[PDB]
């Protein structure tokens, strides 16, 4: 029995490759028509998956950037339990497997890293284990601060409680209106048969919090470019968050974007804001690269 | 600001009534054209509403009977913090006033109740509070029985834990699959919006758990006529329940009629499986009826 | 079988009273040699019991006050599980019954209350049941607030986790030299086989924490003269509630009187502590009896 | 300011040795008068001390033994928070130093090892950390099983759960009446002012759990010689744990003598039982010694 995704296609009729753990991982790519110069990785948000990219990805290959994927563990078309893992530092090392794959391929070329929500943060986690590997890192509404509201000391102390005795123990819910204030994008979400809407897991979100106290490890060490691309009115990520980012990582090359009253899915929000964010994009990486 | 359902629409437009705790329950009714000759109230489970029985509503209608429902507070059009009730009883005490309030227009008619799921808890609870009183009781997969495997006495433990901690709490996920084994359904379940699919919240488990141990205890003292309708591979009402319901109960008119392989939603199971089952209430109804 | 107390000497040999529970409470008194000018009841701490009242009952009985008392159920010679009852109020019940007893014999006497710790608490709550019918209450470092330091919001949650998951369960262990700077009286306390050194019970720690909500909704109504003794050092009962005592209470007759760096047993402490409050016991309540 | 006992007495005023963790634990030595035939290391049980095994070493001594011991850290006149430990090994690890260094004094000497409660799991954990270093083992009702009534799978999980919140939290109370039959040793045992009886606390009751899982796992190894000394009213350390012992370690070289009826502290019960205990430790002991 050849092995398919979790929704029953062939992986040898997909791209993919396989982690350290032996897991399927379900890849994409969008290669440039000539020669590209640079390589970049999209690094997905939770739940989530790397077709939902498809149109930012469109934009970086027009600027003839390779740009590269694959569905985290437990995650779209890859393989594992739906949002779960042994640990956070695995999304971190499959991340390198495949870009030092990519690598292998492509010598010589820049490596971006472009991340949103908990895929920021493994982006953060990946450049960090990396100093002065990459060439820029582009951060979506990135997850480096614990929610002030849904995880305070006390929450965290009884999710830790939980994952002792109720570790399979799966949580909820979400409000899908918090992603974005454009209605479409909100319904193409709860539409999306990739997506995994069943609420946080218990040991899982062990792991997310596991994932902001090693980003803030991190921060005093990070040298790494970026852009930081964020929400005033972010409920999942809050915007306290990327001034910390802004203040406490040591980039030489930091930058800030914040869009006022806009939610969180930045590249899936209202069009004046997506239309900005997709521009800010390309012109951040277009300096950096040649 | 007159008062507006969940979902915006003015109390004042549609059929509904205010319960003791001064909210408003959507309410809903399939008069026959001429005189009924009885009344008939539907009892819908968890996270459900009153819309999801318009057909079995309107067979019922087509037997000479007043159909009568409302949406239970928390739920559908109603009023009230989604999935939630300070205690289980409110329940059981709204449907005595909606019942009490269709015996005054139309006295000296019998009274029947189907309820289904919790449905059937609340059911079963309403009549043996009122001895006597209602002419017969329509359950389809009633809760009665904890899940052997969603709750056992450990997790009942740890739930009445969170209970104290994190009440607002909520749970997860279901996998909506369970229900039926009918797709076009499935689908059709995932597509209402006056539905709730957030996950079971912590203090309204326990009032489920309450339910049951109210249930448990009622049944030596159930006397009013039953059709139990359920199905051998139902994965939240299990079947054990229904044989126990079939022995504990004091009733002298019991039937019990098993579906072999059907799921939860026997009324919106396979279309052999459904057929039987409106056919079935209506052979019943009817013989009980004049 | 005769009942006996825990010791194994039968009731029928000792003075007692049999409580509203049907269980017997050991007695003690002391009778002046004349016609009594008054009635005062001790009501002792936790763990300990009557027996360590001697000397003060003594010094009131040369007063010409009929002093009497018994321990409370759980504790010294009575019967009841060690330092537990199903709730706090079986206390003052008791207190009641034995007050009521005990004027029954003595009509048109005045009667006060003399309480030590929970004791205090239970005098407290004891005349808040009974407004204006007792002449004085004599406080020794009574309980009526919660540690801030062994009971702070979160431990009270903690515990209140506990009762349900593990109610019997004991807890411990309390240094011994918290009580009193007087040495000899330390090493008294230890050797007492009447008094109960076993760490407080989880089901039981809630009850004293009933204890304090209680009492703080009571002293708004509380109205009874008071004397109330307290030492800045006191570790068990923070010197803050003494203030918080002479603050939150109507009462028109209200005296605090601290004792500066000395412990919990104000009456077991320093010589030279123990004899002012000796003293000032003896000026306080003679002033108030006639 | 130099170092002294947690009874104020300066360490170097007494026997002691320096811990890995620098710590000093107090030592105690029985030398015979001439030539030793062998060494033996003296292991106590939890809350008690080294002295405790005063006369029980004198009978070594005059066996030609040079006995050795040491308290346990948290233990007796040794440095460190009383009843706590980082991790259960430290007390193995700090055994093994003391043994290293009476070895290095006299070498070639065969050593044994004397074991009680907590310190037998000590005793079988070193011997199995050093297999065929050992001459023999004397095990006096040793730490191997779990109390089926004082640590169920379900205590067990909550101790645990109280390890992450309740951590510094203090236990209780054991009945000091279970230790001995023999009343006389039982009010030594509470007059032993080195001795702990504050109720065991959370964070080491996890240790003492460690042990257990570890004496399990090294049993399959356990080569050394051993005798076995069991009462069958051991409430403590049950019986059963004796005879899974008998059967699971691998050693060519054991025995097992049950003493009927008698409790916890076999080398400190009835007269009868102490009697024999130290005859048969004297009798296998001398066997097994040139
Ligand atoms: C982006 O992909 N995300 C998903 C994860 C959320 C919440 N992360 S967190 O605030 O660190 C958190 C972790 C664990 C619990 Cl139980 C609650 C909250 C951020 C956005
Ligand atoms: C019908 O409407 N339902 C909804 C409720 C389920 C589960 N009820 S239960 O098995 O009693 C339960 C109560 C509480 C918890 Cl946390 C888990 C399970 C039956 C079908
Ligand atoms: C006087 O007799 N006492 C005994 C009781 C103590 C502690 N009472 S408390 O601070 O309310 C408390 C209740 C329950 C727990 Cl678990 C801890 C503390 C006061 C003096
Ligand atoms: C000998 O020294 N002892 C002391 C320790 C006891 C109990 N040990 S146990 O049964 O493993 C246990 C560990 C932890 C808890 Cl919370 C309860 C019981 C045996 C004799």
């Amino acid at each position: 029995s050849p092995r398919r995704t979790p929704q029953s296609i062939p992986y040898q009729d997909l791209p993919h490759l396989v982690n350290a753990d032996g897991q399927y991982l379900f890849c994409r790519y969008w290669k440039p028509t000539g020669t590209p110069k640079a390589l970049i990785f999209v690094s997905h948000g939770a739940g989530e998956h790397s077709g939902r990219y498809e149109e930012l990805a469109r934009m970086l290959m027009g600027l003839d950037l390779l740009v590269f994927a694959h569905d985290h563990v437990g995650h779209g078309q890859s393989e594992g339990e739906r949002m779960v893992v042994s640990d956070f530092h695995v999304f971190v090392r499959d991340v390198l497997q495949h870009v030092d794959s990519m690598q292998k391929d492509y010598p010589g070329l820049p490596v971006f890293l472009l991340g949103h929500s908990m895929g920021g943060a493994i982006a953060i986690l990946t450049a960090a284990e990396r100093p002065g590997h990459f060439a820029g890192m582009v951060l979506i509404s990135p997850l480096v601060l614990a929610n002030p509201e849904s995880a305070t000391t006390f929450k965290v102390l009884a999710a830790k409680v939980l994952n002792l005795v109720l570790p399979n123990l799966s949580l909820g819910p979400i409000d899908s209106s918090v992603l974005s204030r454009n209605k479409t994008e909100v319904d193409i979400y709860n539409s999306d048969p990739l997506i995994c809407r069943a609420g946080l897991k218990v040991c899982f979100g062990i792991q997310l919090l596991n994932a902001v106290s090693r980003v803030e490890r991190a921060l005093p060490k990070l040298t790494v470019p970026f852009l930081l691309l964020q929400g005033s009115a972010d409920r999942l990520c809050d915007s306290k968050g990327a001034y910390l980012l802004m203040e406490l990582a040591k980039s030489q090359d930091k930058t800030l974007k914040i869009y006022e009253g806009a939610y969180h899915v930045l590249h899936k929000e209202l069009p004046e804001v997506t239309n900005s964010v997709f521009h800010e994009i390309n012109m951040w990486v277009s300096q950096r690269t040649a």
